[PDB]
C-alpha cells in the first residue's frame, strides 16, 4: 500500500490541473487506471502498455466486463511498442508515465521521448521513477539489482534536457518520506506545455 500513496499522488496532481481525458503510457496491471476510475473528474482513462499478457491481466484485475455501461464507456486499454506515431495518443489532457523510463536502453528512451512530448504532447506530463540514492542506505536477486534507476541529478538533468528540447517547462517533486541525503524513494517531474 506503499505504492498506493505514489499513484494516489499523481492522481492528485491531475485533477490539481483539472485534467479530464488522461492516457497512462506503460499502465502494466492497471493499478492507476483504478484509482482513476474512483473519481468521476476523470472522463476518458486510456492504459497502454507493451505486453499483450500484461493488458489481459490489467482488464481481469479492472474487470471491466462488469463495470456498469456508464463506467464501460470511460475506460480504454490498447497495445503500442511506443516507439511510433499511433493516433490513438492524440486528444489527451495529461499522459502519465510511471515505472517505464529507468527500463529503456538509449534508442527506445528516446523513441518514447519523441512519442511523449512531440506525439500525444498533452498539457501535462507526469513522470515517477525511483530515486536509486535512497537504495544506497543499507528479495529477489533481480529485484535487488538498483543500478538501472536513475540518481536525483539524473532524472533532473534529463528531465530539464527534453521540457527544453520540446516546448514544456518541468518542476519536480519528491514523494515518499525523505531519508536526509539519500531523498525519497521515488521522484516525480510534473511537465507543461509551454515556456
Ligand atoms: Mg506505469
Amino acid at each position: 500500500n506503499l505504492n498506493q500513496q505514489r499513484l494516489g499522488t499523481v492522481v492528485a496532481v491531475l485533477k490539481s490541473v483539472n485534467a479530464k481525458k488522461v492516457i497512462d503510457l506503460g499502465c502494466g496491471e492497471g493499478n492507476l487506471l483504478s484509482l482513476l476510475l474512483k473519481d468521476k473528474s476523470f472522463e476518458q482513462i486510456t492504459g497502454v502498455d507493451v505486453s499483450y499478457s500484461v493488458l489481459e491481466r490489467a482488464k481481469d484485475r479492472l474487470k471491466i466486463d462488469r463495470l456498469p455501461e456508464m463506467q464501460r464507456k470511460r475506460i480504454s486499454l490498447f497495445q503500442s511498442s511506443l516507439v511510433y506515431r499511433d493516433k490513438r495518443f492524440s486528444g489527451y489532457d495529461a499522459a502519465t508515465v510511471i515505472e517505464v523510463i529507468e527500463h529503456l536502453d538509449e534508442n527506445r528512451l528516446q523513441a518514447f521521448e519523441k512519442v511523449l512530448f512531440e506525439f500525444t504532447r498533452p498539457q501535462t506530463v507526469i513522470v515517477s521513477t525511483p530515486n536509486k540514492e535512497y537504495n544506497f542506505h543499507y528479495g529477489n536477486l533481480r529485484h535487488r539489482d538498483h543500478r538501472f534507476e536513475w540518481t536525483r541529478k539524473e532524472f533532473q538533468t534529463w528531465a530539464v534536457k527534453v521540457a527544453e528540447k520540446y516546448g514544456y517547462s518541468v518542476r519536480f517533486l519528491q514523494i515518499g518520506e525523505i531519508d536526509d541525503e539519500f531523498g525519497s524513494p521515488t521522484q516525480m517531474g510534473v511537465f507543461t506545455l509551454g515556456a
